[PDB]
């Protein structure tokens, strides 16, 4: 097992560059020269592609041709990094994100040919000459630890459990290194937290290797979608008494107790929407944070990442799209989308949000410089 970051270059999604265009007409017609330049600069910056639903999955291959012709043009090694996000009963204790596969319509059965289709698709004499970065199910295994008191969860947590274990167990390829969702330090890096947290995560390796023998993962991953950062220039009241208060410490945390139960220690961590701190006033507002900004950009560099223990920084959730809609009439309405601290109007979860990214962009840390 090696750091899948070392010696490639993580891919530029196109779609997501292609959004991004709206981001800077927008700048340009309040005259922003400089932001609008801003803007152009994150179309460059790598990004994870979220195969968030089984439409999506006709991306992959469009996205492996699109990797194979930049690497071969470029002599570089690319890395392509994508995020395994469709369990069945999703996101069992908030609302926004509910996916289309439910246990009470063959959810399951219907998860594992997802799966399936996937992993096809990452089998071709295309994909065979790529190497892939692969987040599995964000907003998942945490819910056993803390939510199992929402009817949904506790009726989900077989299903999370043996859902990750299978697409674990299908992804054993040399070319694929897997990191589990690890939530983030505000939830899962609490004292009483860290063990089950760990425990789960082994659990559900040793379902893996129940269905294919030796099967292993790089790592986990952690602050998917959430906007915690790597270190605190000023530590939160909110995150007293936590000592995983920023995710560089989330990560020194949880380390040993990973270790313990034999499951590998290493890390990638999204950035993507952790430039600015003091932005909340509760650790649980998660939706669509006013003023969030764009924060240390996809690194390796050990001058920042200061951890053996950490592969990468990377930004796995797309700043702009959206993490839940404000309209209270929505099926997917959560309230935590209405928060004193989200940015309301906002769209359904994973659309255009153009409003937001005009402000990750103005709130970058560091500040993004212009490609003008
Ligand atoms: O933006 C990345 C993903 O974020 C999730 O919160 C949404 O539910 C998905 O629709 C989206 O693809």
């Amino acid at each position: 097992s090696v750091n899948p970051y070392i010696g490639r270059s993580p891919l530029v999604i196109k779609s997501y560059a292609e959004k991004l265009e709206e981001t800077i007409a927008y700048f340009e017609a309040q005259g922003d020269e400089l932001n609008a330049a801003r803007t152009r600069t994150v179309q460059g910056i790598p990004t994870f592609a979220w195969i968030s639903d089984s439409a999506t999955i006709d991306t992959i291959q469009p996205l492996i041709a699109d990797a194979v012709a930049h690497q071969e043009a470029s002599g570089e090694q690319v890395l392509v990094q994508l995020v395994i996000y469709n369990l069945p009963d999703r996101a069992c204790a908030a609302k926004a994100s509910d996916g289309e596969f439910h246990l009470d319509d063959d959810g399951a059965n219907k998860y594992r040919a997802y799966v399936d289709r996937i992993v096809a698709e990452l089998s071709t004499a295309d994909a065979d000459k790529l190497h892939f970065s692969i987040v599995l199910e964000p907003d998942s295994l945490g819910n056993m630890v803390t939510n199992m008191h929402v009817p949904k969860c506790q009726g989900a947590a077989t299903a999370y459990k043996e859902g990750i274990a299978y697409t674990i167990a299908s992804l054993q390829k040399p070319n694929i290194d897997l990191y589990i969702d690890a939530a983030h330090g505000g939830w899962l890096g609490w004292n009483d937290n860290l063990r089950p947290s760990a425990e789960i995560f082994k659990e559900t390796l040793d379902l893996a290797r129940q269905i294919t023998p030796n099967a292993t993962v790089r790592g986990l991953a952690i602050n998917v979608s959430n906007y915690n950062p790597y270190k605190t220039r000023a530590r939160e009241d909110y995150t007293e008494w936590n000592n995983a208060y920023d995710e560089w410490n989330y990560v020194k945390t949880l380390t040993p107790h990973l270790q313990a139960v034999g499951f590998p220690a290493q890390f990638i961590v999204d950035q993507g929407r952790s430039g600015r701190e003091g932005i909340r006033t509760e650790w649980g507002q998660w939706c669509n944070i006013r003023n969030a900004g764009f924060g240390i950009r996809p690194t390796t560099d050990q001058a920042i990442v200061d951890s053996a223990n950490v592969d990468a920084i990377v930004w796995v959730k797309p700043g702009g799209e959206s993490d839940g809609t404000s309209d209270v009439n929505a099926v997917r309405f959560d309230e935590n989308c209405r928060s004193p601290a989200s940015h309301v109007p906002a769209p359904e979860a994973g659309e255009w949000f153009n409003e937001f990214v005009v402000n990750l962009v103005i709130n970058a840390n560091p500040p993004l410089e212009p490609t003008y």
